[PDB]
């Protein structure tokens, strides 16, 4: 299928491997890819993402992020309702109220 | 799927197969035995070989499902009987009844 | 099919696809650029776009097919053209006729 | 499908990945899987093996031996009618007349 997603930065672009994206938000009107060792934009939005991201790998988790679940850490119960995700590289995600019975699902938790 | 989350004291920790060494029926409960951690999972071994790549796990034991990668060898241990010593250094069993189907599938015999 | 098998002065040596950052026309002769090594080979570039995987080759110029995951940046240098900069550094084009099918494929834009 | 095979040693059974056997030898009426780390015996023919083993790494090159293209270092024209395969840990395995046009073929050079 697929497997680079290209970051836009400030002078070029950055073709990354899924393997190498750990989330992505959607923030402040934009999809923003965050990969291990640098984050950027992508045009598309999270609801393409999901289709086209691995779905193996990747779960939409909140309506603002998409996890990639081998850079997930750890996995918290933080509240009674919702998760808080523990990354790899020290960042956390929510898994919010909305989607955390789809996400534990998922899963298998 | 690419991930088992394993359930710890605090919370879940998402493990790839691939780090996966075996699966212990003990209690009414699956134990996940990862290289780094152990962790419980609310899966039955047979909902495991289910689900878990053929060409890598085994269910060798009414209790346990082993995977081949994490097996550094195999030894005959008794008339119907044989014993993996796994990676870091544990053992685990292939009873009389598994012994068979363990080696067909194996090849060797 | 797995790996290529470039042409050597004494002989033919196979290298992964991984391995394999570009490919180049010239001459009447394709040239496989790999990380260690360069070499020919019989097939053309249209040849090479049949058998080499879709989601990581991509034919970007008339003389160039590259491998996108040993693209480090992706700049325009033009009006109607991409430049691309190499992980090894080296450089490789994107002409005027191929920068629209070559964006929308790694999806920038 | 399939990810190791059982070599024989001395006293026990070694499961061994496709991705590290270098080449099988029929030698002395046997099977001899030469794997990075050790060799050892197996009950199955080359004919068997060329069944299973992935057709895109193994390769029938001689009457007693199936070799793992991702192990060749090198290939030499060694006569005119034959290959002398270098492989990676210093080896070498011959491609004999007889097969030396489906090795070429397959291999594409
Ligand atoms: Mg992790
Ligand atoms: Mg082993
Ligand atoms: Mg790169
Ligand atoms: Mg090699």
């Amino acid at each position: 299928g697929k497997s680079v997603v290209t970051l836009k930065t400030t002078d070029g672009w950055i073709p990354v491997p899924f393997s190498k994206v750990m989330y992505l938000e959607a923030k402040d009107k934009k999809t923003y890819v965050n990969a291990e060792e640098l984050t950027g934009t992508h045009k598309y939005s999270l609801q393409e993402f999901e289709y086209l991201l691995p779905k193996d790998s990747f779960i939409r988790c909140h309506r603002s992020f998409i996890v990639n679940v081998n850079h997930i850490k750890a996995i918290y119960p933080d509240t009674h309702s919702t998760f808080l995700l523990s990354m790899d590289n020290g960042e956390r995600v929510p898994v919010s109220q909305s989607y955390a019975s789809y996400f534990r699902k998922l899963l298998g938790f």
